[PDB]
């Protein structure tokens, strides 16, 4: 016993325990069950992270500081041998000799020893069943809530000897009071000065942005990790900062989650103040406002939109070929420096009567259960993403009935049964409804001169207020000839780089870029017939001349006009 | 116990670790997670091949080189082997005395050993859970993003003890810099000359042609395999290459995914200009069809094709008996030397809305989920193919949408969730619509 | 007079062979139409898992019932004594009201449940909160001279008057208006602009975003998003024209000025 | 049999097996599939407690008394110690551990040994199909149908040896014969006397109310419980009664079902005397007239109705607010013994001619198959119910025969797979087309004169092919004004639950009945706003001072 199991009060005697502030009720309640006659063994259960060991670490400082009531003063709090009971006990009956020896050394401790069997579900069990029954063992458990129900919860005589003590996780107001007491241990370990701005902003920020850990544990390791980055500051090669601040706490949360709460050291004046100037490089047109997708990421870079709904919820309605899916690849290229750095859910096989489990996950115990869902796992893995829902009207109405939950609540539970914060993602829903109402009305159409005149999908397939749950229903206008003559150029600079990677220089006389823009313009089909007229009037003779050796690399190629054609020459 | 001195820092001292490049913000986060007093346990999480085992081998190459903070100077990174701790632990309590005998003499250095549990999700390993929480072992795990989900996320009291220090897949521009600092390990194992065109065009070519892998594991491999091909041609029986060039990279990808960018200069380019003669040997008439098909195969072999869309997506409208699926059999006989080398799919077999689940496969939790669907599976197997969506005249938008993404941006995902790229395939759709 | 039926059915006074009531409950879209079951985490059992709320407005086809009848034994049976909700049960036919004709009373559910469904110690509530058209708020400050005026006009458009005289508590709050939507939803004015309460910072708002546009862009459909669309141009980065990224020195007061509807918040 | 020699035939020669009778219709298969060349392993399939002891465990009692076939002569039925010697170690793995020590001797017995059941769905069976694959292992098994159908699927190491002996429960009369040769084992144990009408109460009276035990199971323990209530009655610490009666059986049957003696210990003719008195405990009355439809279910015991038809076929015409809800439940309260035998379905759903497959059932492939129908699935749920078809006349003007197969051939087929039987039903149809005219007098001596204007006016939405298949057009007796004062006080019972809880007396002298005389008996609108003649003038200002 005392030779082996960790004496938690003798650790508290030396001050080798963390100062448990708060939790006055759960230490009173775990005392009020420790001094009982029958069934006198608590189990501090709760979510993992909330302080179920810090209760009993704080009971053992409530005992040696006399703050325990009488009757438990001078009582030793002992742990159990955490797998040292099941250490090198090769011989049959050595574990029963070890566990009876540390049971019979409590019966000759008269009942003055509290066993803190931490992680009780790893227990044995039948050997403690008599000593827990007769009140001779004054045990204290700490399972989790899921580990205390899925690990021998009943088992005949084993669902009464332990009385549950629920350790609810703190609020943000409690956790700041938790962090004021612990900070003298993280100041004294990192040799930094954790600031009172930074402890109120490590419990508020890690309550919002951490969905797996809304704990007191998660506010600690922003406090603990911002302080280690100050050790990175002053131990690497007034001006050498010794304080962690709320600008240093948030710089950990922009690295833990990856959610950009950091812009006081960024070129936001350079990059985020490009209203369309970075998106007009790849989405020419859609100039109703600046862009109205660079206004929802501009309202909330660190996060200053409503923090209960996503950063942006956009319906991208328009004709074909106008730039709905290109705005989701110019925004995903602007935020994440890659076009494919969004969660692109095409509504491929979304009409089915159950494709729902494709993007949220199979129910528990089914065949694709252990692999999650497509939408849900991609936002658990990175909470700050763009989510493109391409051609969202081509999905079943059962898809929107789980997609309501991401648009208003900002939180989609899945088939496994875990909830996923979409509160930092950008949810774009391109679609093709109202496609005839924009090619007809070139200015007469407002957003609401359309969004109820097209109604057999807006009333039946869309809900009445599903279009109220999306933030901004951006309507895309068809591309006039002043646009297609200018995305001839950004589709031709894509072509020049496709040939400078082969070592060819391509020049186009402005008689010929005048000729692509005539042959690639019709307002019903948008801008795909433009880049279809690039790959059949330019790249179709060019590939023949490149293959047949008629166009030497290293010389310039001038696509000039011939008799009603574009030809390439040296 | 003392059967475990597995020193990853003396492998870096003896120069037996590969040089790591440019992950100086995931190491800086791995360092500063390893330097905090409660649960200093980072978990380099991220996709396979990304570079997360080779961050701890860049801790170990910075600790041994003194580019670390001066509170982390002179540490020891120790790669704990799960297999070596469970091997031979036949008797009861031999593994627990083995693991406690590791945890005891990790504590004897007083926090001067950084433990590295590579493939962390293999932690039999039941009992480190209290010592991980107090900061008694400094435990850089490095598990993947899906193996953390299905072991360590299941132990919700164990994933508390670990800070995911997520290792993102680097760009092409970050992989060329990774490759420019690694080529002296492959110029010296193969005794070749990996030139800088064969590095710019191996993180470019693999980053577009390869989708089943990551990014840093594709470009690095291609050069590893082009060099082992050059050394093969150096040995086996100027004119020979001592030098991995950008054409040798494309030859390693041509016979790995279908078609290169650069193998064309000899007689294939002769029979590409002879395509309309070769296609008219079996499809007479329809010059406007054979020209529109052969231009798209020339547009891809010249590298001129839009790299996001497919190579060509044609609709073959005509009467009956005029050669609409004779062209697609003479096309696949041209480029694959067999008529039945299309991914041919008679569209008249899926006249229902539920028939779209055989081209993409069943969703998670249904019958035939684990088998995929034979459009995305047959294109994930051979990525350069001809897809014949023969007799494409259905009355269901749900089954048509599938081709909304195949033809534009060239992707289509399984029911299993695996995105299959169609950007190297030729989708032909031969219907009967203008017939009368 | 909303828990008045608890003094009249839980004890039992006001003719319990009745439904609870489906006359008018007029409301604004989002902030006091369906929110009044999100703020009910404070009454008897602390049950936040009571989420059964139904839109029952335009259901005329006989194929919308087979979703309520596998998660029935995941949320209500581990903790039986709870609150159970139902609101907006307004305009349906006896194709779906045939189940819901004995859910007006009797407590114990026999459709596919069968067992003791202890709804005499749980709660059974029905309301209809049709506050969408034919009468609306504006922003949230008016008097009480528009309480009950439309009997066959607001809820009972095309349905029988025996569905609107079987209500005990014929009660409603006001169709207030004209001044207050940034104050009933003060969560994006107070809480978001004491966000930098530390570092010597305090975000003071001008009367342009307070009393100037407090009335102008009224639309009776959206409500909460044009609050975040007419004042969508000042929050973080138009604030960060001179505040963020190099100008974090104290000694100055954050203000907005007399400009047009988009302001660069210069200090 | 070196370790043990547990013998079923020795238990037969010593009398430790219980004396067995009957059950020779299904020993003529157990043996016919036992003494065969192949397929030599019978399995008795039924409900748990049908008589698997009555067939197998008496066969050892049948061996030594010589009435078994030849070939089975000189065969000893053996058993194992399976239940105590399946095991022998401490930890798990003892499912079939020491089976090989006691299965090797059975090969040497050379076609004599027969091994017992030993709950062969628990032997699963890691060693059994190794032991049975040669076929020399000669056995008998027995397993219930839930543990025979769910247990195995296509084992040709099992179904190669097993024969489908689907054993069934005996009838009412047969289990009475079992207790005559079973009361000789209860004359010695409980030391009582058992009589002949005492053993009929265990079988025929528990046949209608008790179904959780099959017919020679529930009739045996009902006997032996009273025989175990004898010394509980004699020797509760003058009252020595070892002669048991049917009253001792009907005592412990009343304490088991839930229903008391009050609706149990009578013939159906004996509760028929107060049938109208139990009708008119909740029926508004007019007992001089409306006993015609009372006689129709009274005509349903002799059997002169159509056997290819349900029990009843009627019309229930009259006003609303009169007994549309009241009379229909009280027909189910007596015969059908329930308050939830109600299938109230308003037929205003027939606004489309596609709505035939919604109360009945969609075809396979069409939408509406996973839930079934309405007038079928409830009758699939309750085949022992009255059926009440509200407002028939709003069927489609082109589409009917929704109610003709239920009345002509008696059966009806939904779109699911199994035909629904309506033989134990009574149809109740409320096609109010011309009887919504309660405002006329029409009811002073006769109540059919209200109906005579309907038969000239109801037949344009009816047909001649339908009215033949319903015998008595029973008119609703009206709700008079003085007749409200009998049946209006059963709404007040929650406040009647309240007034005894507070110690106060607010009992009336003509102050609360004048508003209870304003519910029903309407000239213009109905009883839906007539219910509000109470709440707005009594319930608000008088008992709001009761929670304060
Ligand atoms: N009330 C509290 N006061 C001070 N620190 C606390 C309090 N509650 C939790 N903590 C700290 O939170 C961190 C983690 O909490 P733990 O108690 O170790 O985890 P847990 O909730 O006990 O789950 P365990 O340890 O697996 S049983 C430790 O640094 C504790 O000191
Ligand atoms: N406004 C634009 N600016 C630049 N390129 C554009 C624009 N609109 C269209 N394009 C080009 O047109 C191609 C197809 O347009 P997309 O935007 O991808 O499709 P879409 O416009 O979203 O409409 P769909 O077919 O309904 S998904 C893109 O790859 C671009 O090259
Ligand atoms: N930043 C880097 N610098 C140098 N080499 C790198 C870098 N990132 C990855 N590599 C190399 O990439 C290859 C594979 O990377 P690893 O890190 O070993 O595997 P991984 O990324 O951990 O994935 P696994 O399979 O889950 S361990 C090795 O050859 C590494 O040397
Ligand atoms: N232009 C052609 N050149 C050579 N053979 C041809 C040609 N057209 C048809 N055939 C022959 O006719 C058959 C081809 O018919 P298909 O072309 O497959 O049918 P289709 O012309 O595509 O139209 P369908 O009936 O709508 S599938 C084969 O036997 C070919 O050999
Ligand atoms: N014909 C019969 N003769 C004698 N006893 C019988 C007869 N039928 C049933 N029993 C009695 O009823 C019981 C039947 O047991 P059994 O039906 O085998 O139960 P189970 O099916 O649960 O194994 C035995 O106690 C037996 O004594
Ligand atoms: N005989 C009765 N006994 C008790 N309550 C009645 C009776 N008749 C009517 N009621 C009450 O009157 C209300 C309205 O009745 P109504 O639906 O018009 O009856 P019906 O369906 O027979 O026409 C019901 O809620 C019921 O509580």
């Amino acid at each position: 016993l005392k030779k082996y199991t960790i004496d938690l009060t003798e650790r508290a005697e030396q001050g080798k325990l963390d100062p448990v502030i708060g939790r006055d009720e759960e230490i009173r309640r775990t005392i009020q069950v420790l001094q009982r006659r029958t069934k006198n063994n608590p189990v501090l259960i709760g979510e993992p992270g909330v302080g179920k060991t810090a209760i009993v670490e704080g009971l053992a400082q409530r005992i040696i500081n006399g703050e325990v009531p009488e009757g438990l003063k001078g009582r030793r709090v002992l742990a159990l041998d955490m797998g040292a009971l099941v250490a090198g006990a090769k011989y049959r009956g050595e574990f029963e000799e070890r566990l009876k020896g540390v049971l019979n050394d409590l019966a000759k401790q008269e009942g003055n020893v509290i066993l803190f069997i931490d992680e009780l579900h790893t227990m044995a069990g039948n050997m403690l069943k008599p000593a827990l029954a007769r009140g001779e063992l004054h045990c204290v458990g700490a399972t989790t809530l899921d580990e205390y129900r899925q690990y021998i919860e009943k088992d005949a005589a084993l669902e009464r000897r332990f009385q549950k003590v629920f350790v609810a996780e703190p609020s943000v107001e409690d956790t700041i009071a938790i962090l004021r007491g612990l900070k003298e241990r993280y100041e004294l370990h990192h040799h930094v000065q954790i600031t009172d701005p930074a402890i109120v902003a490590a419990a508020t920020l890690s309550h919002r942005y951490i969905a797996d850990r809304q704990l007191p544990d998660k506010a600690i390791d922003l406090i603990d990790e911002a302080a280690s980055s100050i050790r990175m500051q002053i131990d690497s090669k007034r001006l050498l900062r010794n304080k962690v601040t709320d600008a240093e706490i948030a710089e950990v949360l922009a690295r833990w989650t990856g959610i950009p709460v950091s812009r006081m050291m960024e070129s936001e004046r350079e990059k985020l103040l490009r209203m369309e100037q970075e998106l007009h490089h790849r989405v020419i047109g859609q100039n109703e406002a600046v862009d109205a997708v660079s206004n929802a990421i501009r309202r909330s870079r660190a996060g200053l939109a409503d923090p209960n709904r996503p950063i942006g919820s956009f319906l991208f309605l328009g004709p074909t070929g106008v730039g709905k899916t290109e705005l989701c690849k110019a925004l995903a290229n602007f935020m994440f420096d890659s076009d494919e750095a969004m969660v692109r859910i095409d509504m491929s096989e979304f009409m089915e009567k159950h494709s729902v489990s494709r993007l949220v996950g199979a129910p528990p115990g089914y065949v694709g259960y252990e692999e999650g869902g497509y939408l849900t796992e991609a936002v658990r893995r990175r909470p700050y993403s763009v989510i493109l829902l391409d051609e969202v009207e081509k999905a079943h109405p059962d898809v929107f009935n789980i997609l309501l939950q991401v648009l208003d609540d900002g939180r989609l539970t899945d088939g496994q049964g875990r909830t996923v914060d979409f509160r930092n993602t950008v949810v774009i829903m391109t679609s093709n409804l109202g496609s005839d109402l924009i090619q007809e009305r070139f200015g007469e159409l407002d957003y609401a001169h359309m969004k109820e005149l097209v109604l057999g999908v807006v009333s039946h397939n869309f809900r009445p207020e599903f279009i109220n749950r999306i933030d901004e229903v951006v309507v895309f206008h068809p591309l006039g000839e002043q646009h297609i003559a200018s995305i001839a150029q950004i589709q031709l600079k894509r072509l020049y780089k496709r040939l400078e990677e082969r070592g060819y220089e391509i020049h186009i006389s402005d008689e010929a870029l005048k000729l692509l823009s005539e042959n690639g313009y019709d307002p019903v089909y948008g801008a795909r017939p433009l880049k279809r007229a690039i790959q059949q009037q330019i790249e179709n003779p060019l590939a023949q001349q490149i293959l047949s050796g008629e166009l030497v690399p290293g010389k310039v190629i001038r696509l000039e006009v011939n008799e009603d054609r574009i030809v390439a020459v040296q």
